[PDB]
């Protein structure tokens, strides 16, 4: 039995709101995000992991492409095979890509494993997102009402299934009877609600939000 309402802010799960500026590495804010509400499960510590880290050093050996884009998935591979992440505060984040600087000395977290859920599965990321944590994902970001969105549950017709923009889901629940998904965004805490979009669930994959989940684990 599920809960009908989740909200990993409320359990100390879920860091501060990001901001990626000029540099497109919402893939990186959101791989990070989801290992730093593990980390905090594991170790009871709540800590901002480096995004940078990702951008400048989880590159061409893993697909990604650092402010032009790259893919959660092998950003916790990189952690997995790197041996670790380095904390924010040790390797801030300054939205250009930059030269490797990983040291492990400053080492916050690690990455055993990561999990990918079956496209468009809302139910599964449902019952990942209550069991496991919040839960990475991809979502067709290019229109001007996601980027307009201030409160509610946004919806919007032209929606597509196909992934440009990483965020993190962070729960679930239902405003009146409309369900959404709480979703975490890397654009500061002036977009939407304190830097959250409450985002349609169950209709029909919205967005694509359950096109591409992912979420890593801490042995
Ligand atoms: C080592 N290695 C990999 O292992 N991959 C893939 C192989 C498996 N895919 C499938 C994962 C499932 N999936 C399939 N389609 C889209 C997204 C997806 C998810 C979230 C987001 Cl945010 C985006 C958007 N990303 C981009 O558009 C993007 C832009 C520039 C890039 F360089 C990379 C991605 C896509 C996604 O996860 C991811 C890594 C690789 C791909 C390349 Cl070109 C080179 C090396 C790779």
């Amino acid at each position: 039995i599920l809960p009908d309402s989740v909200d990993w802010r409320e359990k100390g799960c879920v860091t501060e709101v990001k901001y990626q500026g000029s540099c497109g590495a919402s893939w990186a804010f959101s791989a990070v995000g989801a290992l730093e509400a593990q980390l905090k499960l594991k170790t009871g510590k709540l800590v901002s992991l480096s995004a940078q880290n990702l951008v400048d050093c989880s590159t061409e050996k893993y697909g990604n492409k650092g402010c032009n884009g790259g893919f959660m998935t092998t950003a916790f591979q990189y952690i997995i095979d790197n041996k670790g992440i380095d904390s924010d505060a040790s390797y801030p984040y300054k939205a250009m890509d930059q030269k490797c600087q990983y040291d492990s000395k400053y080492r916050a977290a690690t990455c055993s494993k990561y999990t990918e859920l079956p496209y468009g599965r809302e139910d599964v990321l449902k019952e990942a997102v209550a069991n496991k944590g919040p839960v990475s994902v991809g979502v067709d970001a290019r229109h001007p009402s996601f980027f307009l969105y201030r409160s509610g549950v946004y919806y919007e017709p032209s929606c597509t299934q196909n992934v440009n923009h990483g965020v993190l889901v962070v729960g679930y629940g239902d405003l009146n009877g409309k369900e959404y998904w709480l979703v975490k965004n890397s654009w500061g805490h002036n977009f939407g609600e304190e830097g959250y979009i409450r985002m349609a669930r169950n209709k029909g994959n919205h967005c694509g939000i359950a096109s591409f989940p992912s979420y890593p684990e801490i042995l």
